[PDB]
């Protein structure tokens, strides 16, 4: 037996897998249990910790992925499929994964939680994008990736319930933070530098344990990708919640609410997914039907009332977005879009497309949204208004929510440094007018150009490298600049006055003013104004 | 007549004339100033339309110009070139319905292309006496045949009681069509062509020239048009018929004038032109700039509909109408009345200071109206910046007032069968006595095109000199052929006919023509589709 693979955490032994990352070993810790298996009568609830085991754990293979929709929209098409589930679907899937250099670290190492996305409704930490291999072995990070429930399993609620409450999807996340705080330092991971990052309901949910206290005392800095807690799509009230959980349960035949959980609890787990996209209020895109809920719990207030009125001094943040955050929601549900063709589009195509887009919005807001976006040089042009489609959903759902949250975060003390990522991967199998769709960067910032076999260009390699660098001394010091390296550019704190930013592409760092401030004002003062007083 | 300079003897439908011999840079001009060209309108003809004037006997002197319209005179800066410029200069009286002919001498042996131009004034003030209406220039260099005549402005000219007989409203506008149909009866007398009549008039003179465009029994009196700076359509050119009543009455009111309109209008008739005048501003709805108070009635008459109507809905087909801007029609309207402006400082104002000035720029905006002009306006990344704010505040009032009028104008008139030509005047004059940051004001591009700089005495650049000849050709070859373009001239620069398609203006500066797309496009998007919409809904 190898003594490298093997760690006692609270609950027991556990043995690793000996992994080869392109630099050397690495030891990895793949299938943890961190809660009682959430199934039968716990189905619905809050994670419970896991009770102890006796003997040693085989932890070498990644575990179950919780239960989710499975896109089949393009069968054998990489551009969906890598984003599928890699494991048996399970509702027992709470589970982690812990990737350490080889050998274990000598002191106390910064930890890395990663949150995945995938809308609420999907995702795992087993994905190939979210190897922790190579930030372990370059780095010499210690890097933990938690499977959370998802869609109705995780965020489905009837508030006020004892049995329903909802957010417990992001109580397994947090359930994995305590973990860390409690086992980490077995792997050589320092409990008290703990980073937490996510991309998209991954960001989000990163924003949520920002703005909840009891997750407060569990980490000490955040980066938040392409994702934030306020929003139009990452929370909604208690009464929508209860209405979307109503209507699912008389769409599976069950007719108190003590009642209608037990019903839902006797259900199989595909008769659940099969009707989760059925209870939306709207025809529309970038929305999602079971997500946290403002439950007056885990989060106190609506995240914008938190945003506003927090305290975020001790606090750094790294937050940013992709150059074409709405490309890929146009192709699910946006007539006239397609992966397969250059999707030109008509004015009319864009003027329906901006109601499936903006589904809140109001017959006189979707006409300001149009005349905002459309170029009065060249109103019918269909490549302006295919674009403009894309931005409209990057700029209402990411880049103007991220823009917010920056703005607030700054002005209530956080340290906070933003981005764009602006490089198009050389594998991409997306159309070329897709650009940079939502979470291709994560591949880069894990460091899979680093595998030689994976056919990424040398740029991509340095690329990926840098990008590594940025996160891990972020990780590190709360500064994504090198202390070591005099002459980069440096990357400005953003900050309200001088709206900082860097662009994260193939150049050098470059500084730039302002995250899309003109069209910003526009979705962050003047639309509220526009749907509030009408 | 016998050992009088047999060049200046001409007979008029009236009767004879007397002019006199003008010396301009490059030699001698005909002008005919003072002709009078209706009964004047005065006692019981107060507010009623003009009646042509009836012949005379002997022969008429028509070697000065006449009386200047009953107006507000501004007394704001003293001294001051800057306003005084515009200030009338002869004496004021409601006998003031006189014309002014400018030709070459000797007159033309073959029929000349016509220029009458209307002046602007907010429909408040004006003259064609004014220095910068000179004819002498265009008459001399380009052997034009240059009309100028006086209109009634203010209660005189545009007080209404719409319905009643005494005061119909639009009365300025026929004083300006009945100058038209005695261009087409006696302009041949003096070597005109009645068949070539091009209108050219800047602000409440474009505004009006608009108006002849949209009222058929202008349309037969003209053939071509120039808009400088203003238009039929906008926030500021007409009024409702309810509108013009509420102030009619309220003037009345305030001159002691109980309100029957016979009753109403008899006693406004007693009342000295002065009286008038002192309460003409006090009727305003709203405090206000680029807001006038006597302007003209959408009556279902003279204008059968609102312009934003005509213009939607008219057929343009046989139609040539040079439109255009200068780079800052709003900065004189600040200094006016927006708190925080001056001509003597660098009127760098504050936040508070420019949504203030958006509610007086902008006086008919609800405050969700004014909330989208400042997140429009403002500068997201330096919204506290007084030179922004400074510069913003004179966008939204030109923007509002002009630009963005202009771009509907040419819009709706281009894709209703018109040949559009558009423009943008960059250039300040070197002898401008208002601050740099009131760049290029409205009006200051009226003397380049009269040609003022051909005077020597007058302290212009050589620049500017051939600069003001090069626009006088514009003007003149678009007179002459509907294009301003000259065909002897190919590799010089063209000027392209503005279309919904291309959008295409150009730059008159000192710099040769430079042709750009879209006039102030996602702008005037915002004031032309968006801000209406705000109104229609909340
Ligand atoms: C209420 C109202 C209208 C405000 C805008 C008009 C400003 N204005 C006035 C004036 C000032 C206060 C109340 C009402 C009117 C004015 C009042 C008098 N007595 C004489 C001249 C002017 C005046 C002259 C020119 C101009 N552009 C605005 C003016
Ligand atoms: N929303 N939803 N997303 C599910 C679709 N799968 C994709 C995901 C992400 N990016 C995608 C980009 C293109 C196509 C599908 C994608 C980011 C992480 C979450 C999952
Ligand atoms: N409107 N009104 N303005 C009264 C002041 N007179 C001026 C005029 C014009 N420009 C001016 C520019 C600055 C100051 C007064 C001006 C355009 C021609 C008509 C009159």
């Amino acid at each position: 037996e190898d003594p490298q693979l093997l760690v006692r955490v609270r609950g027991g032994q556990l043995r690793g897998i000996r992994l080869k990352a392109p630099g050397g070993p690495v030891s990895a810790f793949l299938g943890i249990p961190f809660a009682e298996p959430p199934v039968g009568s716990r189905r619905f609830m809050p994670p419970e910790p896991k009770r102890p085991w006796s003997g040693v754990l085989d932890a070498t293979t990644f575990q179950n992925v919780c239960y989710q929709y499975v896109d089949t929209l393009y069968p054998g098409f990489e551009g969906t499929e890598m984003w599928n589930p890699n494991r048996e679907l399970s509702e027992d899937c709470l589970y982690l994964n812990v990737w350490t250099p080889y050998p274990r670290p000598a002191s106390p190492t910064p930890v890395l939680i990663w949150i995945y996305g995938g809308g609420f409704y999907s995702g795992a930490a087993s994905l190939d994008v979210y190897d922790g291999r190579f930030l372990a072995q370059v780095e010499g990070a210690v890097l933990v990736s938690m499977n959370y429930r998802v869609g109705t399993f995780g965020f489905l609620a009837l508030p006020g319930s004892r049995e329903a409450p909802g957010n417990v999807g992001l109580l397994d996340q947090r359930l994995a933070l305590q973990w860390v705080q409690e086992n980490i330092a077995a792997f050589g991971g320092d409990p008290m530098s703990v980073t937490l990052f996510g991309e998209s309901a991954g960001a989000a949910s990163v924003g949520m344990h920002i703005l909840s206290l009891p997750s407060r005392s569990l980490f000490h800095r955040a980066v938040l990708q392409s994702g934030t807690p306020n929003g139009p799509w990452a929370t909604v009230s208690a009464g929508e919640a209860r209405r979307r959980a109503t209507l699912l349960a008389r769409l599976v035949g069950c007719p108190n609410d003590t009642e209608l959980i037990a019903c839902l609890r006797t259900r199989p787990a595909q008769d659940l997914v099969d009707h989760e996209w059925h209870v939306l209020p709207q025809e529309s895109i970038f929305r999602f039907s079971f997500v946290p809920v403002v439950d007056g719990d885990f989060l106190s207030d609506t995240p914008e009332a938190l945003i506003n009125t927090g305290d975020f001094q001790d606090l750094q943040v790294l937050v940013g977005v992709v150059k074409d955050e709405g490309s890929y929601f146009l192709v699910y549900g946006v007539p006239g879009f397609s992966k397969d063709n250059e999707s030109l589009i008509s004015r009319a195509q864009f003027l329906a497309g901006v109601r499936i887009g903006v589904p809140q919005a109001s017959d006189l807001a979707a006409e300001a949204v149009v005349l905002h976006y459309t170029d009065w040089l060249h109103p019918e042009d269909p490549t302006h208004l295919r674009d403009a489609m894309s931005a409209v959903v990057g700029d209402h759902n990411v880049v103007c929510p991220v823009a917010q949250l920056a703005g607030r975060l700054a002005a209530q003390g956080a340290r906070v440094y933003a981005y764009i990522f602006e490089h198009r991967a050389s594998t991409l199998t997306w159309p070329l007018w897709m650009g940079v769709p939502h979470g291709y960067e994560i591949e880069f910032i894990f460091g899979l150009p680093l595998d030689p076999s994976l056919n990424y260009t040398t740029e991509e390699r340095i690329f990926a490298q840098r990008l590594m660098k940025y996160w891990t001394n972020f990780a590190r010091t709360g500064d994504p600049n090198d202390p070591r390296d005099s002459k980069s550019p440096q990357w400005p704190p953003y900050t309200t006055a001088a709206q900082q930013y860097v662009s994260l592409n193939l150049k050098p760092l470059e500084v730039r003013r302002g995250l899309r401030a003109q069209t910003c004002a526009f979705w962050n003062r003047f639309l509220p104004k526009l749907l509030s007083a009408t």
